[PDB]
Protein backbone atom coordinates (compact mmCIF):
# COMPACT_ATOMS: atom_id res chain seq x y z
CA UNK A 1 0.00 0.00 0.00
CA UNK A 2 1.02 3.63 -0.64
CA UNK A 3 -0.42 4.79 2.73
CA UNK A 4 1.56 1.92 4.27
CA UNK A 5 4.66 3.05 2.33
CA UNK A 6 4.16 6.68 3.46
CA UNK A 7 4.25 5.81 7.19
CA UNK A 8 7.11 3.32 6.69
CA UNK A 9 9.30 5.88 4.96
CA UNK A 10 8.40 8.57 7.52
CA UNK A 11 9.58 6.26 10.27
CA UNK A 12 12.87 5.63 8.46
CA UNK A 13 13.36 9.39 8.01
CA UNK A 14 12.77 9.81 11.78
CA UNK A 15 15.17 6.93 12.47
CA UNK A 16 17.94 8.46 10.36
CA UNK A 17 17.45 11.81 12.10
CA UNK A 18 18.33 9.90 15.28
CA UNK A 19 21.15 7.78 13.91
CA UNK A 20 23.02 10.95 12.93
CA UNK A 21 22.95 12.50 16.45
CA UNK A 22 26.50 12.46 17.88
CA UNK A 23 25.90 10.08 20.82
CA UNK A 24 24.00 7.71 18.50
CA UNK A 25 26.95 7.41 16.11
CA UNK A 26 28.75 4.98 18.44
CA UNK A 27 27.49 1.79 20.15
CA UNK A 28 26.08 2.73 23.60
CA UNK A 29 27.74 -0.27 25.24
CA UNK A 30 31.22 -0.51 23.74
CA UNK A 31 31.69 2.93 22.11
CA UNK A 32 33.93 1.13 19.58
CA UNK A 33 31.91 1.17 16.41
CA UNK A 34 28.77 2.25 14.64
CA UNK A 35 25.44 0.86 15.71
CA UNK A 36 23.55 -1.70 13.67
CA UNK A 37 20.69 -2.49 16.17
CA UNK A 38 18.42 -0.65 18.54
CA UNK A 39 18.08 -1.99 22.04
CA UNK A 40 14.37 -1.42 22.62
CA UNK A 41 14.62 -2.44 26.27
CA UNK A 42 16.46 0.77 27.13
CA UNK A 43 16.19 2.88 23.94
CA UNK A 44 19.84 2.75 22.82
CA UNK A 45 21.74 2.20 19.57
CA UNK A 46 24.20 -0.71 19.72
CA UNK A 47 26.55 -2.75 17.50
CA UNK A 48 26.11 -6.42 16.53
CA UNK A 49 28.61 -7.82 18.96
CA UNK A 50 27.08 -6.03 21.92
CA UNK A 51 23.63 -7.07 20.70
CA UNK A 52 24.78 -10.69 20.91
CA UNK A 53 25.94 -10.13 24.50
CA UNK A 54 22.71 -8.27 25.45
CA UNK A 55 20.82 -11.42 24.39
CA UNK A 56 22.83 -13.35 26.97
CA UNK A 57 21.39 -11.37 29.87
CA UNK A 58 18.50 -12.81 31.79
CA UNK A 59 16.05 -11.40 31.08
CA UNK A 60 17.59 -10.56 27.71
CA UNK A 61 17.40 -7.15 26.09
CA UNK A 62 15.30 -6.77 22.96
CA UNK A 63 17.40 -5.79 19.95
CA UNK A 64 16.05 -4.98 16.51
CA UNK A 65 17.95 -4.36 13.26
CA UNK A 66 18.21 -0.72 12.24
CA UNK A 67 18.05 -1.53 8.53
CA UNK A 68 15.66 -4.48 8.47
CA UNK A 69 12.96 -3.85 11.09
CA UNK A 70 9.68 -2.17 10.31
CA UNK A 71 9.57 0.01 13.43
CA UNK A 72 6.19 1.20 14.67
CA UNK A 73 5.29 4.81 15.49
CA UNK A 74 5.33 3.84 19.18
CA UNK A 75 8.85 2.48 18.91
CA UNK A 76 10.18 5.48 16.96
CA UNK A 77 8.71 7.88 19.54
CA UNK A 78 10.22 5.90 22.40
CA UNK A 79 13.60 6.15 20.72
CA UNK A 80 13.15 9.90 20.20
CA UNK A 81 12.63 10.28 23.96
CA UNK A 82 15.67 8.08 24.67
CA UNK A 83 18.81 7.44 22.57
CA UNK A 84 22.38 7.23 23.69
CA UNK A 85 22.68 10.62 25.37
CA UNK A 86 19.57 10.11 27.53
CA UNK A 87 20.72 6.53 28.25
CA UNK A 88 24.25 7.74 29.19
CA UNK A 89 22.81 10.00 31.87
CA UNK A 90 20.89 7.03 33.40
CA UNK A 91 22.90 3.85 32.93
CA UNK A 92 26.29 5.58 32.91
CA UNK A 93 25.35 8.63 35.05
CA UNK A 94 28.14 7.80 37.57
CA UNK A 95 30.61 6.35 35.01
CA UNK A 96 33.87 8.19 34.37
CA UNK A 97 34.95 7.98 30.73
CA UNK A 98 38.62 8.24 31.72
CA UNK A 99 38.85 5.33 34.12
CA UNK A 100 35.70 3.48 35.03
CA UNK A 101 35.86 -0.30 34.76
CA UNK A 102 35.37 -1.63 31.22
CA UNK A 103 35.91 -5.09 29.80
CA UNK A 104 38.06 -6.32 26.99
CA UNK A 105 35.26 -6.27 24.46
CA UNK A 106 36.89 -9.12 22.49
CA UNK A 107 35.93 -11.37 25.42
CA UNK A 108 32.20 -12.41 25.62
CA UNK A 109 32.40 -13.55 29.29
CA UNK A 110 33.80 -10.22 30.41
CA UNK A 111 31.30 -8.26 28.26
CA UNK A 112 28.44 -10.23 29.92
CA UNK A 113 29.68 -9.42 33.44
CA UNK A 114 30.01 -5.73 32.44
CA UNK A 115 26.49 -5.55 30.99
CA UNK A 116 25.19 -7.20 34.20
CA UNK A 117 26.92 -4.53 36.26
CA UNK A 118 25.55 -1.82 33.98
CA UNK A 119 21.91 -2.87 33.67
CA UNK A 120 21.14 -5.41 36.42
CA UNK A 121 23.33 -4.42 39.35
CA UNK A 122 23.18 -0.73 38.32
CA UNK A 123 26.75 0.03 39.30
CA UNK A 124 26.84 3.49 37.56
CA UNK A 125 23.13 4.22 37.61
CA UNK A 126 21.26 7.49 38.21
CA UNK A 127 17.45 7.12 38.27
CA UNK A 128 15.74 8.61 35.23
CA UNK A 129 13.84 11.26 37.19
CA UNK A 130 17.10 12.68 38.55
CA UNK A 131 19.06 12.09 35.35
CA UNK A 132 16.58 14.21 33.37
CA UNK A 133 16.64 17.22 35.75
CA UNK B 1 34.71 8.28 11.43
CA UNK B 2 31.96 10.14 13.32
CA UNK B 3 32.10 13.12 10.90
CA UNK B 4 31.83 10.54 8.11
CA UNK B 5 28.89 8.91 9.94
CA UNK B 6 27.18 12.31 10.42
CA UNK B 7 27.12 13.10 6.67
CA UNK B 8 26.17 9.51 5.78
CA UNK B 9 23.17 9.52 8.09
CA UNK B 10 22.13 13.00 6.94
CA UNK B 11 22.07 11.76 3.38
CA UNK B 12 19.91 8.78 4.37
CA UNK B 13 17.51 11.11 6.21
CA UNK B 14 17.30 13.23 3.02
CA UNK B 15 16.79 10.08 0.95
CA UNK B 16 13.93 8.86 3.14
CA UNK B 17 12.29 12.28 2.95
CA UNK B 18 12.21 11.67 -0.81
CA UNK B 19 11.20 8.02 -0.77
CA UNK B 20 8.04 8.95 1.16
CA UNK B 21 6.81 11.52 -1.42
CA UNK B 22 3.72 10.13 -3.18
CA UNK B 23 5.15 9.87 -6.72
CA UNK B 24 8.30 8.23 -5.32
CA UNK B 25 6.32 5.46 -3.64
CA UNK B 26 5.86 3.60 -6.94
CA UNK B 27 8.43 2.62 -9.61
CA UNK B 28 8.66 5.45 -12.19
CA UNK B 29 8.71 2.99 -15.08
CA UNK B 30 6.14 0.31 -14.25
CA UNK B 31 4.08 1.95 -11.46
CA UNK B 32 3.52 -1.61 -10.15
CA UNK B 33 5.57 -1.74 -7.00
CA UNK B 34 7.80 0.07 -4.57
CA UNK B 35 11.19 1.29 -5.69
CA UNK B 36 14.41 -0.38 -4.62
CA UNK B 37 16.90 1.58 -6.84
CA UNK B 38 17.48 5.12 -7.98
CA UNK B 39 18.05 5.72 -11.66
CA UNK B 40 20.75 8.38 -11.50
CA UNK B 41 20.64 8.95 -15.24
CA UNK B 42 17.26 10.65 -14.99
CA UNK B 43 16.73 11.09 -11.21
CA UNK B 44 13.92 8.56 -10.70
CA UNK B 45 13.04 5.83 -8.20
CA UNK B 46 12.57 2.40 -9.81
CA UNK B 47 12.01 -1.28 -8.89
CA UNK B 48 14.50 -4.13 -9.41
CA UNK B 49 12.89 -5.56 -12.49
CA UNK B 50 12.81 -2.23 -14.27
CA UNK B 51 16.39 -1.60 -13.15
CA UNK B 52 17.38 -4.81 -14.92
CA UNK B 53 15.67 -3.60 -18.11
CA UNK B 54 17.22 -0.10 -17.84
CA UNK B 55 20.63 -1.80 -17.88
CA UNK B 56 19.70 -3.31 -21.25
CA UNK B 57 19.45 0.10 -22.91
CA UNK B 58 22.39 1.37 -24.88
CA UNK B 59 23.74 3.47 -23.36
CA UNK B 60 22.43 1.90 -20.16
CA UNK B 61 20.92 3.89 -17.31
CA UNK B 62 22.85 4.07 -14.04
CA UNK B 63 20.95 2.44 -11.19
CA UNK B 64 22.06 2.42 -7.56
CA UNK B 65 20.55 0.54 -4.60
CA UNK B 66 18.48 2.68 -2.25
CA UNK B 67 19.51 0.69 0.82
CA UNK B 68 23.11 -0.20 -0.01
CA UNK B 69 24.67 2.78 -1.80
CA UNK B 70 26.58 5.49 -0.02
CA UNK B 71 25.09 8.40 -1.97
CA UNK B 72 27.09 11.61 -2.20
CA UNK B 73 25.77 15.10 -1.40
CA UNK B 74 25.80 15.83 -5.15
CA UNK B 75 23.66 12.80 -5.88
CA UNK B 76 21.17 13.52 -3.08
CA UNK B 77 20.75 17.10 -4.29
CA UNK B 78 20.22 15.96 -7.86
CA UNK B 79 17.50 13.63 -6.67
CA UNK B 80 15.88 16.44 -4.64
CA UNK B 81 15.64 18.50 -7.85
CA UNK B 82 14.23 15.50 -9.74
CA UNK B 83 12.24 12.48 -8.48
CA UNK B 84 9.25 10.82 -10.03
CA UNK B 85 6.95 13.83 -10.24
CA UNK B 86 9.54 16.01 -12.02
CA UNK B 87 10.45 13.03 -14.24
CA UNK B 88 6.74 12.37 -15.06
CA UNK B 89 6.37 15.89 -16.41
CA UNK B 90 9.39 15.35 -18.74
CA UNK B 91 9.52 11.72 -19.84
CA UNK B 92 5.76 11.14 -19.55
CA UNK B 93 4.62 14.75 -20.16
CA UNK B 94 2.44 13.63 -23.13
CA UNK B 95 1.50 10.19 -21.69
CA UNK B 96 -2.12 9.52 -20.78
CA UNK B 97 -2.45 7.32 -17.70
CA UNK B 98 -5.76 5.91 -18.95
CA UNK B 99 -4.66 4.59 -22.31
CA UNK B 100 -1.15 5.31 -23.49
CA UNK B 101 0.81 2.32 -24.77
CA UNK B 102 2.38 0.20 -22.01
CA UNK B 103 3.99 -3.22 -22.17
CA UNK B 104 3.24 -6.41 -20.37
CA UNK B 105 5.85 -5.85 -17.70
CA UNK B 106 6.29 -9.63 -17.24
CA UNK B 107 7.95 -9.60 -20.69
CA UNK B 108 11.59 -8.25 -20.81
CA UNK B 109 11.59 -7.74 -24.63
CA UNK B 110 8.47 -5.61 -24.50
CA UNK B 111 9.74 -3.65 -21.45
CA UNK B 112 12.97 -2.89 -23.39
CA UNK B 113 11.07 -1.56 -26.42
CA UNK B 114 8.91 0.58 -24.08
CA UNK B 115 11.91 2.05 -22.25
CA UNK B 116 13.49 2.82 -25.67
CA UNK B 117 10.34 4.67 -26.70
CA UNK B 118 10.28 6.51 -23.38
CA UNK B 119 13.91 7.60 -23.06
CA UNK B 120 15.59 7.23 -26.47
CA UNK B 121 12.87 7.94 -29.01
CA UNK B 122 11.11 10.33 -26.59
CA UNK B 123 7.61 9.33 -27.63
CA UNK B 124 5.87 11.15 -24.68
CA UNK B 125 8.54 13.73 -23.97
CA UNK B 126 8.23 17.41 -22.98
CA UNK B 127 11.58 19.23 -22.71
CA UNK B 128 12.57 20.05 -19.14
CA UNK B 129 12.46 23.83 -19.63
CA UNK B 130 8.80 23.63 -20.71
CA UNK B 131 7.91 20.86 -18.28
CA UNK B 132 9.05 22.99 -15.33
CA UNK B 133 7.06 26.13 -16.30
ZN1 LIG C 1 29.16 -2.43 20.88
ZN1 LIG D 1 9.25 -1.12 -12.16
Amino acid sequence: SSAKRKQEEKHLKMLRDMTGLPHNRKCFDCDQRGPTYVNMTVGSFVCTSCSGSLRGLNPPHRVKSISMTTFTQQEIEFLQKHGNEVCKQIWLGLFDDRSSAIPDFRDPQKVKEFLQEKYEKKRWYVPPEQAKV
